[PDB]
């Protein structure tokens, strides 16, 4: 026997696992359309240079890297956000803005599981928070679809303009910034940051235990710009009617080296999961890459184990099972003829139609309608057929229907 | 600067051509939905091993592979057909027969394109050729989907069984079938295989014969191969698409594992390669190690060909991006209220925008044409006060919040 399992850390999908997924992607396209963002892609395998950004980040120390035979260092992506960098520096001046951008690319790593799927949002060009919002809103309206409630879940928002203020108030380089992000993100915490280069540990540690946006006022100042803006994101999002879905949390700075700003995470109210979604601006990336022009950006990543495990917790995966409209019947083989006459039909009027393939005799063909969740039996015996006829039995007990009136 | 092109061989796609691969998937998707097929998807990589078939194969020659941190042969699959079966060979006697499945994988090479798209379309556990008439009028409904008709294409039939007779009767080994079927697909590469001349003359003999009536008369009209073309003839007329279908006798495509009924897509001018290709494998699962034979078809059907053709028939027109509503907030001072629009006009299943950025109404007017906006939504103080906002259709006048949506 050939192997039957996948590739380690790898998932398979039949066509049951297919339908959860599809159950899923369903809604990020869906809300993708909802909130007026546009469809991307881009190739898996991206070139290794573009993920080199030596801040330590966890994204990078697991990178599923190889050397193609020709010599080049290539990766499958372990984010999508770089690929999009590249595709917006690429069209540069061409590009209109703003722009909002979506995709639901496939991401690997290698360290159980080396692959997941991630929706993507992006918005390009908008410098205000307003951003963010709707950022933060789609994700929530994404979980509401799923069937999900503020009781279940909610987004934890920050920003790290706090913290950036501290460390440059004790004199820290700027390029020191994104690293002490990779690390407080993660007692090691303690050691790590006097490695990058303890009264400045305190103050870290400190700001980021005040549990209310009045307490970060209190620190830096009420016009302080994360201040600021955090109110505006908050009154926002309160306004389009999403309030109890987010709250403050000043100890949320996530694990990338390249936010600027506002950042989020969503999580279960009950503290089973890890973050259910992950994003912030990012208003430096494009400059980094190049840009001769600054552009702002934000956006975030949405995995597809974790909300499917929630999902599953909740009771809002049950199994659906495959259907069909119609399943057409032969009486015997000398009806397979006018049978794909009638199947034509029923399909030219955009109906999902089923013929029985192989020989069966009729009651093992209803079965197999009733396996594959067939709404009707059409079966197309001789007697009815001179009539210009055929039998329809509803399944979800039989009588003569004209041709015409199948559809 | 970073590198701004992708990486050697492959594509981007921005929201432009990103709309012209969805559209063309649209299709895919829809075809297996009438047609009553289920969606699947496995890992683009797999074990080398999957695709180690020994008979000089275009496909297991142009194989992107690599070795794991960890010394274990993998590769980027250059076909789905293998994942199928592993995953069938997986299910064994759960799977519950018969299946048809299918799935848009993207596919690799390495040698020019080193990726593609490519539908699959399967039919599993059906012995008959009424799977190769469906799988082939599954094909042609996706293209008459896309706007193309019989006059544009075809798709050209033939069965390996005539050749394995030819070849069976000259003393050839079984084993040596696929092979000689890999390199007919494209007179030295016979001899080295073990044929003499006499054999090879025979071959391509048969393969010019230009009607099903020719090759009853050579194998004779009781040969499986003949019955079953014309019960798959027979059955497409039936189905209404026999101007779409023909037979050709030197159809008998590149890969090892067809036993039966072979075809290919192909426009009507002569002037691109094949848009589509399969066949009847029956003994694929059994080479696997299935205790039992498993009866297969299916084809594959690629994303680039289809585009060139459908680009030269002018069936491919640029399809702008459109959301039905954008919410234009008369100042900053109007956000909170726009905000409530916004959330309004998405709760009842329309796509909308509001202006993000700060903008004069005439400026969000013109990014509301540029996004291909229906409808444009301007919340002003004065009707706000009125319970109000203004509309303008746009491919003014004051509403009720209520009977926006
Ligand atoms: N790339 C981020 C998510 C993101 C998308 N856009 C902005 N941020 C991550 O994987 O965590
Ligand atoms: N694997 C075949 C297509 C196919 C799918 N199923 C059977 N055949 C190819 O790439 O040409
Ligand atoms: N964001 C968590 C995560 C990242 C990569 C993979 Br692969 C899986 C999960
Ligand atoms: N079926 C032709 C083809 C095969 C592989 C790639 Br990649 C592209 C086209």
């Amino acid at each position: 026997m050939v192997e039957t399992e996948p590739v380690q850390g790898c998932r398979d999908f039949p066509p049951e696992a297919m339908r959860c997924r599809r159950h899923l992607f369903d809604v990020f396209h869906a809300t993708a359309k909802t909130f007026g963002f546009e469809e991307y892609d881009a190739p898996v395998l991206e070139s290794e240079e573009l993920y080199i950004r030596k801040a330590g980040e966890e994204i990078t120390e697991q990178m599923f890297n190889f050397i193609t035979k020709g010599g080049h260092r290539v990766a499958l992506r372990p984010e999508m956000t770089p690929s999009l960098a590249r595709l917006l520096l690429g069209k540069g001046r061409s590009l209109l803005l703003p722009a909002k951008w979506y995709s639901i690319p496939q991401c690997w790593r290698y360290e159980r599981r080396r692959e997941h799927y991630q929706w993507n949002m992006d918005i390009v060009g908008v410098k205000s928070v307003s951003a963010e919002v709707e950022l933060v809103c789609a994700a929530c309206w994404a979980m509401r679809s799923l069937g999900l409630s503020s009781k279940d879940v909610g987004i934890k928002v920050n920003s790290r303009k706090v913290l950036q203020t501290v460390v440059e108030q004790a004199g820290v380089t700027s390029d020191k910034f994104a690293p002490v992000c990779v690390i407080v993100d993660k007692e090691e915490v303690e050691a790590q940051l006097a490695v990058l280069g303890p009264t400045v540990v305190d103050a870290i540690t400190t700001t980021l235990s005040l549990k209310s946006i009045d307490e970060i006022a209190q620190r830096v100042g009420e016009e302080h710009e994360a201040v600021k803006e955090l109110r505006q994101f908050f009154e926002q999002v309160e306004a389009y009617g999403y309030g109890d879905w987010v709250l403050f949390d000043a100890s949320v700075v996530r694990g990338l080296a390249y936010y600027t700003g506002i950042v989020f995470e969503g999580f279960d109210r009950e503290g089973k999961f890890r973050a259910l979604c992950g994003g912030g601006r990012y208003d430096n990336l494009l400059t980094t890459y190049g840009s001769p022009t600054p552009i702002p950006c934000a956006g975030f990543g949405f995995g597809d184990c974790v909300i499917v495990e929630l999902l599953q917790e909740k009771r809002l995966l049950p199994d659906i099972p495959h259907v069909v409209d119609d399943v057409v019947i032969p009486f015997d083989e000398s009806m397979r003829p006018h049978a794909l006459a009638v199947l034509r039909r029923l399909r030219d009027a955009g109906r999902s139609a089923d013929i029985i393939l192989d020989k069966k005799k009729v009651v093992q063909a209803f079965n197999y309608a009733d396996r594959v969740g067939a709404v009707r039996a059409v079966l197309v015996a001789p007697e009815e057929w001179e009539r210009g006829e055929v039998q329809v039995k509803m399944l979800r007990r039989g009588f003569a229907v004209p041709l015409d009136r199948l559809v």
